[PDB]
């Protein structure tokens, strides 16, 4: 298709590998390269252990609002929300915000505290149907991007379907699926990533995710204007140890589904 010879040119100029999904919810139709190909997740695993509490909320109705205590051993190597509350508290909610919005690491390894370790962040992933997610490591050790390490990966195929069963499906309570919403659409870190390659009138929500070996991803559901939502998953690794981010790559991803 059309669609995938310029998908495939533009991995060729960009010397990494890349992978994109997107789901048109219109017809149900997909567009898939490299859909079926493991990708180191790094922050993009971030939804699912923030979606696995609230999945625990609808059970525990005032899960979010528990105080958990910042300690400076909780700190790791990014923590812009959790090092404004060290020695205080902040709650499950407001944990779930700054995993979300800000990358926050030290968020994560709460969220992931809260499941009982990677093991059950992945029971929330094989509880909805998602076969293929696997977390394994804690922050900020997940964010290796070894080639070809299974260790915290998923393909773009099944990280797209399960971000449309969480967001626009039922994976979800309806008070538990609209703050998952809310969350995604006020994320600060995605501006240069797949929003740049996409109309400005287009509402969307994404996660962003970067590690070693200059990996680079995001995930975004989108709201177009008068037309039905999708979903679109970019990833992107490079060959080498020490690479820079490409933010633009998952960018001009973008602009090319979206010519679609």
């Amino acid at each position: 298709s059309a669609v995938q010879q310029k998908l495939a040119a533009l991995e060729k100029s960009s010397g990494g590998r890349l992978g994109v999904a997107l789901i048109d919810t219109a017809d149900n139709t997909q567009v898939l390269y490299r859909g079926d190909e493991r990708f180191p997740m790094c922050s993009t695993s971030k939804v699912m252990a923030a979606a696995a509490v609230l999945k625990q909320s609808e059970t525990q109705k005032q899960l979010l609002n528990q105080p958990v205590e910042i300690k400076p051993a909780d700190l790791v190597n990014y923590n812009p929300i959790a090092e404004k509350h060290v020695n205080g508290t902040m709650t499950l909610a407001e944990l779930s915000a700054a995993a979300l919005q800000y990358s926050d690491n030290t968020a994560m390894n709460k969220l992931i505290a809260q499941l009982g370790g990677p093991g059950g962040v992945t029971a929330f992933a094989r509880a909805i149907g998602d076969e293929t997610f696997r977390l394994d490591r804690t922050e900020p050790t997940l964010n290796t991007a070894i080639p070809g390490d299974p260790r915290d990966t998923t393909t773009p195929r099944a990280m797209a379907q399960t971000l449309r069963q969480l967001t626009l499906g039922h994976a979800l309570g309806e008070t538990q699926r609209a703050q998952l919403v809310t969350w995604l659409k006020g994320n600060t870190t995605g501006a240069a990533s797949i929003r740049a390659g996409l109309p400005t009138s287009w509402t969307v929500g994404d996660k962003t995710g970067s590690g070693d070996y200059g990996t680079t991803n995001d995930i975004a559901v989108i709201w177009p204007q008068g037309r039905a939502p999708l979903v679109l998953v970019t990833y992107f690794t490079q060959p080498q140890q020490n690479a820079e981010s490409r933010r633009d790559v998952l960018a001009s991803a973008a602009r090319i589904i979206a010519e679609g």
